């Protein structure tokens, strides 16, 4: 799981 996807990665979170 990637929880911090967009938590830390914004930029990298259109899919959170």
């Amino acid at each position: 799981v990637a929880r911090g996807w967009k938590r830390k990665c914004p930029l990298f979170g259109k899919g959170g």
